[PDB]
């Protein structure tokens, strides 16, 4: 009866601040460059379409009125709103195909603004969140810092974002699938005319290894733990209006992109990545994204627990999740340290709580999730949260991760456990 996988529309333009044209038909189906949708079978109505603008002059109220107008046009179908968010110029809006809406539950929408002397919210970012049917979803619309010198700028918006948008203790690890996409305005490491050699070759390789978004995750600055899809589409900053032809330091730069941050053992596939060629309104080509997600519709009991953690001495555990009806740990009854700044703890199985999921299915439990946080004794202080699937842990299985804290990798944890059906 109920669905198993979904079909997820993100499109994400910067509109530059002028009226976009009445037929927007290649961005909605991902038709132009890059890794597009080309047969009539694969360019199907998607169960969900995210909508990212930046530099949209459009009022809410009529923006959100094209949107559904074009998808009625495209589809046949009334596809609803579930919500939408503007900061000044900065607007997401989701909408769902009719059957889905009773699958929809505990929206939540956010932004935030970025700045130092402009708080204006023409920089900043704006979220929508919900739960279709067991499975939960984050959006995240930005437009960072501009400038090819201001990198460690666009960082630090980045990490303000993550902190500060009250989605729904960062976002990170709130959502099964968490998308971010937008003007991200990273830029090339590269001379103009070297870039436009290579982009008359079609060789995007080459600037692909200067592309600073890509140096920068590969240095570990930003976005940890997000994934974004092969890029085989040209730069999509900064064309003349009018055309395609003609690229306006400012040199050409893949501004605008969509990254994706995934539960463990969670299935999601993009099945597009790609920019439009034939909207020309506005000194960026629109992007499209399209990913299949899967959405989902007894005893745990632990062995032992070691973390080492960050710190400069008592530490307990937290267990959530959606499949509990919330649980805690006692204190580590063991540590000790190599290395100054480092703890490692360790919980016997007498610390330990048993968690009792709400059914006992193997189909159920095997899609779940539990949140684990390291809090200190002493205050409270969460020193870091990971996510353990249930997938591959139903005798006793060792489960490894790292624990994350405000965007900061702050330790790692190992533990066995036993799921019993």
């Amino acid at each position: 009866p109920e669905p198993d996988m979904i079909s997820v529309f993100i499109g994400t333009w910067n509109m530059g601040s002028v009226p976009p044209p009445k037929n927007v038909t290649s961005w909605f189906t991902s038709k132009g460059l890059g890794k597009t949708l080309d047969e009539v079978t694969v360019t199907i109505p998607h169960d969900i379409y995210v909508f990212g603008t930046q530099e949209n002059s459009v009022g809410d109220r009529e923006w959100l009125d094209l949107l559904r107008g074009g998808l009625k046009e495209l589809t046949d179908l009334d596809y609803r709103p579930i919500a939408m968010q503007s900061l000044w110029n900065i607007k997401v809006a989701v909408l769902v195909k009719p059957e889905h809406e009773n699958r929809i539950s505990h929206v939540s929408t956010s932004s935030v603004k970025t700045g130092i002397a402009n708080t204006l919210g023409n920089k900043g970012a704006v979220g929508v969140s919900f739960m279709f049917n067991g499975t939960s979803f984050g959006f995240v619309n930005c437009h960072l810092t501009s400038g090819n010198e201001k990198t460690a700028r666009r960082n630090q918006n980045y990490l303000d974002i993550l902190r500060l948008l009250s989605l729904g203790d960062d976002i990170s690890d709130r959502f099964t699938h968490l998308f971010w996409f937008g003007d991200l305005n990273y830029r090339l490491d590269m001379d103009i005319q070297e870039i436009l050699n290579y982009i008359s070759r079609k060789e995007f390789e080459p600037l692909l290894r200067v592309d600073q978004l890509n140096l920068e995750r590969e240095k570990h600055k930003v976005f940890l733990r997000f994934s974004e899809e092969e890029i085989s589409f040209p730069p999509t900053y900064r064309y003349e209006r009018g055309s395609r032809d003609t690229y306006a330091t400012n040199v050409p730069s893949w501004c605008d992109r969509i990254l994706w941050k995934s539960y463990p053992e969670t299935h999601i596939i993009c099945n597009s990545y790609g920019c439009t060629d034939d909207i020309v309104t506005s000194d960026h080509s629109p992007v499209f994204g399209t990913f299949e997600v899967g959405v989902t519709s007894a005893y745990i009991e632990f062995e032992s627990i070691e973390a080492i953690v960050k710190t400069a001495t008592k530490f307990f555990i937290e267990f959530y999740s959606t499949c509990l009806e919330y649980k805690k740990s006692f204190e580590n009854d063991a540590q000790s340290s190599d290395n100054i700044n480092f703890l490692k703890v360790q919980w016997s199985s007498r610390q330990l709580p048993t968690l009792k999921p709400i059914l006992a299915d193997i189909e159920y439990l095997q899609d779940q999730h539990l949140l684990l946080t390291v809090k200190s004794m002493d205050g409270y202080e969460s020193y870091g949260e990971c996510v353990v699937a249930l997938k591959s842990m139903i005798t006793a299985q060792q489960f490894l991760t790292f624990l994350s804290h405000r965007g900061e990798e702050t330790g790692n944890i190992r533990g066995s456990m036993k799921v019993r059906v």
